[PDB]
RNA sequence: AAUGGGUAAUUAUAGCGAGCUAGAAAGCCAAAG
């Protein structure tokens, strides 16, 4: 999806920044909106990555039921607007007090059991329905998104045939400089089932009305009492002056 | 003494054996959007 990008694409890096960024937020978000589908928070999180993101829960049945439920619902999500391009795969491996120090062989051993688990529902992804919905046939499509060649939802953004998903993607290109980033339902990129992620100034956070606010690279608390992020980015200049300004004074 | 004739050595020696400047640019594309 990152590396969708190809020779003659309308955006240079923005469209590549943007891109890798925005599956972070939703990598962030994944992480987030399923710990407030149970009753934890961000110490329960043991890392979050690109994509990977591993945890700490309870193994009782009213967590592992919400967990599949909140896989069923985010693949609905990611099949609603992506089409088999994303898939978020769960897995959770049950464990008594055994990573302290049968000391060698308990660890990683039930660190690993999540990851089968990941690897047989990746490996095995969708069920009857979701995929008797997918191959239905029905549509007299003329034209497609020229990026990831998608269908649904036409736009002439540039007066290039692009879908809905990569124009909201140059819109985050334009507002990636932000510092706070807000989830709203109906603005910007979709990264959810009812929420979408638009990049927001600090003093327009009484303008917009959100649920969830981010925070990018900053240590101070703040006054929007947000989630604090930490994406690594610089910008000295603009791409095609990277090559001009290779040279010395003389 | 005349008379017949020439015979030996050197066949090039000492050097420099290339130096410096340029080492791909400008367009299409990409950017500008
Ligand atoms: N948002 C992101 N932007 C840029 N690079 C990323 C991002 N997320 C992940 N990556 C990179 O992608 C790597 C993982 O690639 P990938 O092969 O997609 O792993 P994966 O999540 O298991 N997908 P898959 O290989 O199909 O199972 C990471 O080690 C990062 O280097
Ligand atoms: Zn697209």
């Amino acid at each position: 999806f990152i590396y969708n990008i190809n020779i003659a694409t309308n955006g240079a890096a923005k469209q590549l920044k943007a891109r890798s960024l925005y599956l972070d937020f939703m990598s962030e978000y994944i992480a987030d909106s399923l710990l407030d589908k149970l009753g934890l928070n961000r110490a329960n999180m043991l890392y979050v990555g690109g994509g990977h993101a591993y945890f700490v829960l309870a193994n009782t049945e009213k967590t592992v039921e919400t967990l599949v439920q909140f896989e069923k619902d985010f693949n609905q999500f990611l099949l609603a607007n992506f089409q088999t391009r994303l898939y978020v795969a769960f897995g959770w491996g049950s464990f008594a007090a055994k990573d302290i120090m049968n000391s060698p062989e308990s660890y990683r051993q039930v660190y690993q059991k999540a990851s089968r688990m990941i690897s047989k529902k990746k490996i095995s992804r969708y069920d009857y329905q979701t995929l008797m919905l997918l191959n239905r046939g029905g549509k007299s499509s003329e034209r497609e998104c020229e990026i990831c060649h998608s269908v649904e939802n036409l736009v002439s953004y540039h007066d290039q045939k692009v879908c809905d998903i990569c124009r909201g993607l140059y819109q985050f290109s334009k507002e990636i400089a932000h510092d706070h980033f807000i989830i709203t339902e109906n603005e910007g990129l979709p990264i959810g089932p009812n929420a979408c992620l638009k990049g927001v100034a600090f003093e327009k956070l009484s303008q917009e009305a959100f649920s969830r606010v981010y925070v990018k690279n900053d240590y101070k608390a703040g006054t929007v009492k947000a989630t604090h992020v930490f994406v690594g980015d610089y910008q000295c200049d603009e791409i095609y002056n990277y090559a001009a300004l290779s040279k010395n004074e003389n």
